[PDB]
């Protein structure tokens, strides 16, 4: 057997898990830090966000069985059970599974020992640039993990006020961007589609602080920066989209997108697609993946793992999409794992 090329077996309605398990496992950095025991010293036990530990230390065990080399495929039933034990609501949706997971690895792992409260602010016509860089030290004051370091990016979101002209800017952590679909579309037509200026309805107002009073306001999001890995979930069930997405295999350049003007490169390949085949309550997950020791492509399918061609990953099956930045790559010493292996080796 090949590390990481290890199936999952199903457990009763676990597609879901098996699927979301397949992207994470062929996250690159985060399977690295895990393979090696880099988690033991920053597992967080009191945080009162976090799952203990239980989370981070059944799903690095996982990970050790899967990449050791050992096995065609596991049965993942201590995580499966500490999953249930912290998140009871876990077919379900895939997606939900990875915020629940990419939130509960970050608690579990998180090295603010306690949290401080922030004053939370409004641009106040002030620069984009300060503003930005203020959230993001106020975000790693409160949030500083592996997950940050690999997912989290930042995005402007801004609030107009149709009486009293108030313009109310924020800049907001994401660990994924969950697209609107707009037959077929691209993926840039969906990030277009999230980025456009949307009105509020009468469901879900927003409080302007200078009224007093809930508001109809335009809800205008931009990126300011994008994370070296980029989550993105085509919102299918919101019954479901059967839209057919395409979108790049490699060179997805974002670079259009971004608003930071002194932002660095941010030219994504994909690593990962989680697929979903049947309708909204019901159907079933797989999962392509690229192996990071091979470089090539793989099907998982609960248990089953085949090779996979390029040509069959872009389906409408495709549910939530993995993309990497190029400059991250490992041999790059962007992560610390990465330099601190590459300055030992050499
Ligand atoms: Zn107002």
């Amino acid at each position: 057997e090949q590390p990481g090329l290890c199936g999952l077996s199903n457990l009763g309605n676990t597609c879901f898990m098996n699927s979301a398990i397949q992207c994470l496992s062929n996250t690159p950095p985060l399977t690295e830090y895990f393979l090696n025991d880099k988690y033991q010293e920053e597992l967080n036990f009191d945080n009162p966000l976090g799952m203990r530990g239980e989370i981070a230390k059944s799903y690095a065990e996982l990970i050790k069985q899967m990449w050791s080399g050992k096995f065609s495929y596991v049965t993942p039933r201590a995580f499966k059970t500490q999953v249930g034990r912290f998140a009871p609501q876990f077919q379900q949706d895939c997606q939900e599974l990875l915020a629940f997971l990419l939130d509960g690895l970050h608690e579990d792992l998180n090295r603010i020992r306690k949290k401080p409260y922030i004053q939370l602010k409004d641009a106040d016509g002030r620069p984009d640039k300060v503003v930005a860089e203020e959230a993001w030290e106020n975000h790693l004051k409160r949030n500083d993990s592996i997950i940050v370091d690999i997912f989290h990016g930042l995005f402007k979101s801004t609030l107009v006020c149709p009486e009293c002209a108030k313009i109310s800017v924020t800049f907001d952590p994401f660990c994924y961007l969950t697209l609107p679909l707009a037959s077929k579309v691209k993926l840039k037509d969906c990030i277009e589609l999230f980025t456009t200026k949307e009105k509020l309805g009468a469901e879900d107002p927003w409080y302007c602080p200078n009224c007093k009073e809930h508001q109809q306001a335009t809800k205008k999001l931009d990126l300011w920066s994008l994370p070296p890995v980029l989550v993105v979930h085509l919102k299918r069930f919101s019954d479901k989209l059967d839209t057919l997405v395409d979108f790049p295999i490699n060179d997805l350049d974002m670079s259009e997108f971004l608003i930071n003007p002194n932002a660095g490169p941010c030219r994504y390949n994909l690593i990962a697609v989680s697929n979903h085949y049947g309708g909204m309550g019901g159907g079933h997950y797989t999962a392509f993946a690229k192996n990071k020791d091979d470089g090539k492509w793989y099907y998982f399918d609960d248990s089953s793992v085949s090779t996979a061609s390029e040509d069959q990953i872009v389906s409408k099956a495709a549910y939530v999409l993995f993309y990497q930045r190029q400059d991250t790559f490992s041999g790059t010493g962007f992560f610390p794992l990465d330099r601190e292996t590459l300055e030992h080796h050499h």
